[PDB]
């Protein structure tokens, strides 16, 4: 299998706007993103939020692509989003056929310090692990971690779940509605590296069995809350800001305004994640607890 | 015994979530932002928009607060924010009478990388620029800088500008809708040497002449603009999270996709703020230009 059909997304959150600045910029000279045998397109998937600059107008549009929201009758009634979704799935999807597209970017951005982050959303896939191992080895030294998604109650209807390989791209730290230069740097990096890979891979380039690593979502912490549901305390100083580092149950996690300091606890050293989130704060949560575990891939041909 | 009535507001901007934090915490327990023998009220100015966790419903509630919005027959087709000033207005003013707030401090904070930031209104005010003076002493050697909007003309209308000394408190970097403990840290200490300086004139403690480097307003710079009217080039590298420190006219300021750098111009050096602050996207500008003068005060007692 060659890869024909490749898909940049950007804005699929309006206040995003990275993925929205390359994906407008790629749109009037797509150079970039091209390689010789190999056709791209670029796309704004919430054009409506990306002008209120918001994140979205009815509800997320990045948590749902399922069978819930993609098969009901097509009415102006409907919200926004849900509207948008199916717009998109007919355009390049359908999702779970032989006819959508074979690899789609969902361009995304994160107030938490996380760097440039990969998302997995499926731990067996053998053309992913390869694809994260070279994007991650080329860019060192600049550091890049893989965010692992699954499992099996808790996985995301995401707007690259069209695709049959979904690639998230992830970088950190921003604050919604600013474009910084740095983080717009790190993030055409990753795409650079991704796109060159596919045409490593298409030019018939074998690829040795690899190993990666992988950081496991396993639970989301939300803050201690107050007997009305307003946060009780917030995120210790020592924790903020580390993302990815190792979290022991002794470890300080959060602080309240009196200044008592509330720690871990439980059994183990976790990887915490998207440590002070802005959107995650609506949806309670405060970061989510990873586990550090390693990817084998087997061999890969054209 | 002078000084009598004093508010600090918080959440004027909904999504600026220290200054609800605080507000809420003290309104609970008031013992931080007690003195003996002073009196002091903690407020959420916008509790709509800190509701939705947004910057404003309608319109900015800091800059409404004039004669023309302030004088208005109360009505219900009037923007929610406008009809707040009014309550806000008769609650802590009315502006410009005798009877109105002494002292108000207005809570903010900035996505610029700005640190403790006081906000000077009027610069002959002996005053404030001796609380400013203790602040920044105290603070030491923790930086603090000082702010001045006078021109003419780029003057708001703001909602501490009900008291006779109005006093507005910016601290950042912090992303909108998020709560960094540093950045509450240190807007925390900014609000306890302020108090302590009220209560130290209070109680006849004389000040002598002194000096504080201000930030004069000079101009906003909006971004370099496309042909319909889109950001065409970001902040540099060089200049993001640079605020306060000088910039010289051959100096990189802008950057371009490409990219192409565009350089500072003129024929002075200027000190920038609010250095790629996410408000004033919106608002078309991507910083302030200011100079660097000193200001004095004669002394002060009672
Ligand atoms: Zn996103
Ligand atoms: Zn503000």
């Amino acid at each position: 299998e060659h890869i024909q059909k490749v898909a940049i997304f950007g804005g699929t959150h309006g206040n995003e706007l990275t993925g929205v600045f390359l994906v407008k910029h790629w749109l009037e000279n797509g150079a970039e993103i091209q390689r010789t045998g190999l056709e791209v397109k670029p796309f704004i998937t919430n054009p409506r939020a990306v002008k209120k600059c918001t994140r979205y107008i009815d509800c997320d549009l990045n948590r749902i692509f399922d069978l819930e929201n993609l098969g009901k009758k097509m009415s102006e009634d409907l919200p926004y989003e849900v509207r948008r979704a199916q717009e998109i799935n007919h355009l390049f999807g359908p999702k779970d056929s032989e006819d959508s597209y074979d690899i789609i970017f969902d361009l995304h951005n994160t107030t938490s310090n996380m760097g440039c982050t990969l998302i997995l959303e499926d731990s067996r896939n053998n053309f992913l692990i390869q694809m994260f191992h070279y994007i991650k080895t080329s860019l060192a030294p600049l550091p890049c971690y893989v965010y692992l998604i699954e499992h099996p109650s808790l996985k995301y209807a995401t707007t690259r779940s069209i695709a049959k390989y979904p690639v998230g791209i992830e970088v950190g730290p921003q604050p919604q509605g600013v474009l910084r230069a740095d983080i717009l740097d790190q993030m055409r990096k990753m795409i650079k590296h991704a796109l060159d890979f596919i045409h490593h891979f298409n030019e018939g380039k074998e690829f040795p069995p690899c190993a990666i690593e992988v950081y496991k979502i396993i639970e989301k912490v939300d803050y201690p809350r107050d007997e009305n549901g307003e946060i009780a305390a917030i995120i210790h100083p020592n924790l903020q800001d580390q993302d990815w580092k190792p979290l022991h149950p002794g470890d300080p996690m959060f602080l309240t305004l009196d200044g008592k300091t509330i720690p871990l606890g439980g059994d183990c050293t976790v990887y915490p994640v998207f440590v002070n989130e802005a959107a995650y704060y609506e949806k309670k949560e405060a970061f989510a607890k990873t586990t550090k575990l390693t990817l084998n891939a087997k061999s890969i041909r054209c």
